[PDB]
């Protein structure tokens, strides 16, 4: 229009983008600066590294770009693209992507007044601690620290506004707690200018429901499931063959996680400190399995069973345990030889007597053995699981 | 050309690219904004990111490009690069890329009455909500969020037109239903003045025929030879090696599951009940089998056979089943050897007749327990399966 | 020089890059489209991508860049850099990348007569169908379209030229068979003009050694060691062991190579149906080694065969697959023992008997299988493999 | 301000950014250079790229930026963009990212007196050497070399300031040591001119608490189970399945560590080392089981002890390791018949008593050589552990 | 300084960047063209291409870029940024980068006569043919071709510098041998002007001590171990699985070992061979056991040993293997009824000597079978390994 194009004229006479727009050049000039959050994209703990999609909002009063609305009727708003006027160059200090900026530069709104409203968009990725102590039940405080790059206070203070979080998109696998934000004011040694700058503290806690269907509830029915070689027979000849193929199933269960846990030596992880003592409880098991299997194939006549041992397992055992315990001159010529098969007889029956001892032993051991690795078991997966603070609230919210 | 010359030294004489192009500053400017689908790339369910090739297509008039092609005879249309003509700041609020706008800026295209026309191609990536509840049989839809930024409603009035599919290559994986648009007006925390904006939103359908015939029927056949354990003789040493097998097969078919699905805990997916409910029944195959096995090798002398076991098993299921049941000092001293050594014959031809007894009923609860694992398979399998909805559309598309 | 000086004075003044260079307005400018090919960089079968290294060659000629070379003596040739001159805005349709165009923008080189030649190189990656029917023996054509995108028929007449390939460098696995190329002109729903193109079609053939060497001759192999599984005698209790080790590396297999094939359900793959039918292959072989494992562990007196099982088994096959079937009161009282003894004797003598003929039942059933599945496992090999055209021509071109 | 405007338009006139701002032109310009270094962001093996977060830090003075605060009274600092004021071209000369130069542009800061201050942020990627010899127990220096590019020693003088690390944020993985720089001068075979240069040496020491928790100490549990071999009776047959599944067990592992680290070809690491030596420890061990299950299942009739044999395993070896050893007519014919079964009984056990003895010899053999295996891994994993120069360090750091 | 400022206003003055500084236009200009190699930053054998760090080095002379030193007496060189001088269009012929100009525009260095140095740096990613016939064993050349892209004979004269290796850093993995270069001409048929261009060949040698370590020793160690199936007696029932367990271990090698290798059918490659070698040795070594399986497993009544086996393997290879093989009316019933208990173990002594005979020729089986394959494996390793090129050269460098 006539108008317009006449006020587009009339705005850029003189104007000089390089300048602070202020009526007195000994006064700063009061920025709002605030923040629009949409959704969390990705958060990755293996680089340390959170995604967002963020709108900001930065908005001031530019003392040149004023007009009087009467004498242009019907324009009641200019806008101005980038690198036609002065803008503050507000940065995210902790940027994680390889430009060190990353909004997208749109027009800049301009009122009557002499008001401006510049609200980017852009993909930011930042670097905050991830800590994995509590893993898979965390809660992330990931920060996000703005601030002019070079004006300072005497020039351009930053003001706070509440972050906006009205049309945030929840994420499937993250609960939004809630994202507060704090002024802050730094004083260099040199002069007495407060720096202020804005730091917004994203605070979110992890749904767990996936993790413990895929990574919790398999392990422990493995585990429970390693504990069967208590209960087969000695003469399967198969006892060994389950401890081992449950040991390489807890192997590639362990670098199913630990390919998405980070590097870090700050703690031992919750996840892992749990399979490493399921991993010692299977190997525990294999070891007294080699034991009883020792037992059960002992020679017949290779030596003697122990006092101590006989008064520890057959008696005191079964009694804890409630087992009951298993069980003419040839004539002399034929005499003296039908004498010698029956000796022989006896001697063999009097050597099966003497291994059905040792077998009976081998299986009282077996159940012992049994009772004591399934308490440990529970024992160690209700104290580990336990351990971890808000379990309680976590399973309520997801599982519930 | 004298005449192009002497048009294009016309047309841009005191033309600001700032100034929206109207007569009347008062009155909005009507934009007709629509979509041309050409392909469907990509549909990430792992970062939830839908990656698509379209053009956009905006059209609207300019005032001050105008002229008679009486004067001009041989131009009729002219083109004008990015940043020497007026054009609408049109873009996505769903972007998932690095660079916030991803379309390439081509030529605008005008008319010899002040008609421009201006389609950018580009590939966009943006996020959409992907629902794994029924995977593999699930419909997607996705959003396409299209509207100006930094214009309001008294400025442009963003006009839908329908999408444009007439050059649709169709995908192998995704199936398109259709793709129809919503104009809305929001509100703002900005602002006070409305901001129209143009959503598309895209519904696919996943062909399951590759998922089916790689994810499904693998497991059906492997869940279905893990059932061959009761038929396996006892005498033999291998059952528990085949049930860990199985069992092993299946935790890598779930590690290869998992690495393709999203981290969330909205739902329990399709695949993972399937996958959670043959792990189950292999789990409890291999404990009866260990139970089976337990009782084959049953020592004979060490407990006799309990009344309720014997009346349930031998005289009721071998019934239910229709198996049977398996079927002169001298000559004093030589007496009595041989006495001796009938009598031992005797008491180990009742010694085995118990292990018969007893190998009997461990045939017969192998029996018993292959029958019902076998029906519990083929009914959790087939309900699992038919849970879903849709199914028998997608079976009958696929397969038919 | 002076010359070159003065003459790059005299081109630049009064030129508008914005028009178009024709004598008369109402004519279309004729613009020569051609390729050179010179590299297939990357064939990804996953997403449907094709990456190639070419050379544009586009030929117009301009009205106002003419001089006589009497007044400039010494050149010959001017050169213009990008956004100086007019050049033609040919861009491939069906790009693939994130930015649409990918060429390198070069100077034109410019006749003392007005011809401009272009010659912009680039990397570009382009989405074509795949077709994976016949993988790993398959013929792929990919398309390439270009043309302009704001010129219609009436303004810029395109022509094609045929394509170069005289500095084409081989493919390690792919073989060019050719590149033609063909131009049309279509309507669009933008506008009322038609729009014309040119279409080049790389068709390439995939080399099979590399290939065949690393998937089939394995897979062969492999198969042939599972059918050994029926020489194994039955007391060696490991016939189940080496059939499922075989599946699980199997399923290992067709795992693995499943990552290197698009998810499309337009048809069942070469390589798929090869794997199925070998997954049954061994899914049988272990179902028929189950079935003589409980033949030969038969219970004696437990239930006779049926005379059609003797009659099929040890009466028929036998003889077919030629196999021989194996095979003074005190007087009163010891000759009573003695006879017991003896008839005990005689008891197990016939049980024994029994036991024999069942276990050579079990054998001439083992024998029958093995033939049967050897026979299978050829036939369907050799069906497989030879069903797909252009088989041998693959194999005399790659193997010979 | 109108103070902060005609500033501004005064010290732009006539100024020229190609112009070096020196009064004489005889003398360099002396520009100090420093470093901020913020955190490490990763540390690549396999590509040997180093990723860190810094702040360069560069002042000199200009002759032509200065004018009088008197005349001046708001306005004490100015501010100048990219392009409009003369800036060193510093640049990293190990760089390894895409884009040579990876800082980001921002205002330059300028006295009232002419003191420019320029800030630049950036990430930087820089290839530096990667020694994995002493893996996980290793310390790296990775320089980081600055310098004008097309500036010399008679034009720029660079001086080296210390660098800051106040603002460093600890890295879970990483642990800085400190930070030195070095500035030096070189000649290049391009020009006869020194060329000065600013070296940092970024020292850093590996937190091994992640690594020893999650690959060594499970590889000692899994080789100390592998002696397990050892203990088992030799009448089950369980001793070669495992050993060969902790040798796959093993495998893996290496697998997973070889896909972690370099393919340098310089040295062998510890953890190579470490491993080779299990692989060859578990070998021998299978070997050792080899040969006394053939001892053990020595056919009687088909061979005698040597001498040797019995003197080196029977007594000397039963002495160490103290185990004990174990170990009418008719009338004639009935008499012929009995003698027989009795002479056959007498050679039954003589068999038996010298399978007996040749079982002890392979318990025996199996005792001896556990004792001999479980010293040499002993040995063998305190030798390879303990050669870490800073084990020590890394013990009484991460893990105390 | 005052006297470049006015140098620095004098020499722009009527400069057009867009012609060739030469004084004659008719005379071709002469352009020095080199490079200077620093990194070899990365060989991708799967993708064919090569990353590098490297310098180039150009100088002309510019015939207005002249001044007189007593005329401006503190200068002597200036500096031009990109945009305001004339530079030679020197591009990478191969490039693989999306960019197809991957270098770093630097300041452009001029002296007081007139001469012009260039020396931008990047990283460049050329295209080259990788042989992988001699695996690890390896030696490339690589070529990088440099031109100028729309200069011909009469306007450059691109002459060539030896390359310059002074600051080259050592690769851990490759071994640079040199970097020759060649100046080539191309004439066409237009025109009589050559067309230089200048290639710069790299030749590598790969380090092969890392590969040497981590696949060809564990390969040859379990390839010896599976040869212990023959000297396991086959009481112990583990053959089968030791070989099946081995044989799947090796396709977790070869299969892993193929992941790193490109998919090419030029030829096969070495380690390809070798794999192949071991796998079909493993194979047949199985079939051996089965067939020795089946020897031990013979019942006595299932026919009669051939006589051409009795006399090849009870006799001949007994020998040559220096094998030993092993070694009133009361009274009459109690007669025969002793006489058939007589006669019934005369029977069962008779029926065990034909199954010591099948089990000795068993072992001779095993003995002889250990034999062949011990030397076949041993041949095919060291002929395979010493067939290639350079191994002595390798091992020399390498190991020693
Ligand atoms: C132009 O836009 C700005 C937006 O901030 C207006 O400033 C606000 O105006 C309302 C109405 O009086 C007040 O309630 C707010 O307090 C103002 N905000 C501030 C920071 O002052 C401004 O008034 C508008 N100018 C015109 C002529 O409408
Ligand atoms: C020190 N610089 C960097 C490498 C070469 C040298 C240089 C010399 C002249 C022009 N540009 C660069």
């Amino acid at each position: 229009g006539e108008f317009q194009r006449k006020l587009y004229k009339e705005l850029v006479k003189n104007y000089n983008p390089l300048e602070r727009p202020v009526a007195n050049d000994s006064q700063p000039l009061t920025v709002y600066f605030s923040l629009s959050l949409l959704q969390i994209m990705d958060v990755d703990e293996k680089n340390q590294v959170l995604t967002t999609n963020i709108w900001l909002q930065m908005s001031w009063t530019d003392h040149y770009l004023q007009w009087n609305v009467s004498e242009y009727p019907g324009v009641k708003t200019v806008r101005f693209p980038d690198g036609q006027i002065w803008k503050p160059d507000i940065l995210l200090y902790n940027s994680a992507d390889e430009r060190f900026d990353a909004t997208f530069h749109t027009n800049v709104l301009v009122n009557s007044s002499g008001h401006c409203q510049y609200l980017p968009p852009g993909i930011f990725k930042s670097s905050c601690y991830i800590d994995v102590r509590w893993f898979p039940f965390d809660v992330q405080h990931c920060k996000l620290k703005f601030g002019s790059w070079s004006y300072g206070g005497w020039s351009l203070d930053l003001q706070m506004q509440e972050a906006d979080i009205s049309g945030y998109i929840p994420n499937g696998e993250w609960d939004l707690v809630g994202i507060p934000g704090k002024r802050s004011e730094r004083f260099y040694e040199c002069c007495k200018e407060p720096y202020p700058d804005v730091t917004f503290t994203v605070t979110m806690r992890r749904r767990t429901l996936y993790y413990g269907l895929n990574l919790l509830i398999p392990c422990v029915l493995i585990s429970a499931l390693a504990l069967l070689v208590f209960l087969l027979p000695a003469d399967s000849g198969e006892k060994i063959s389950l401890g081992i193929t449950v040991l390489l199933s807890l192997t590639v269960f362990m670098l199913l996680v630990a390919e998405i846990m980070p590097a870090t030596s700050d703690s031992v992880p919750l996840i892992a400190q749990y399979f490493a003592s399921t991993m010692i409880i299977v190997g525990l098991s294999v070891v007294v399995t080699v034991i009883v299997l020792q037992y059960h194939h002992h020679d017949p006549d290779g030596g003697k069973m122990p006092k101590w041992t006989r008064v520890i397992l057959l008696n005191w055992c079964a009694w804890f345990l409630r087992m009951k315990r298993p069980g003419d001159p040839d004539l002399a010529k034929i005499l003296e030889e039908v004498r010698y098969i029956a000796n022989r007889f006896r001697c063999q029956d009097e050597s099966e007597a003497v291994c059905s001892e040792w077998k009976f032993a081998a299986c009282v051991v077996d159940r012992l053995c049994l009772m004591a690795f399934s308490v440990f078991t529970i024992i160690c997966t209700i104290g580990i699981l336990m351990s971890a603070p808000n379990f309680v609230e976590a399973v309520s919210k997801d599982f519930a």
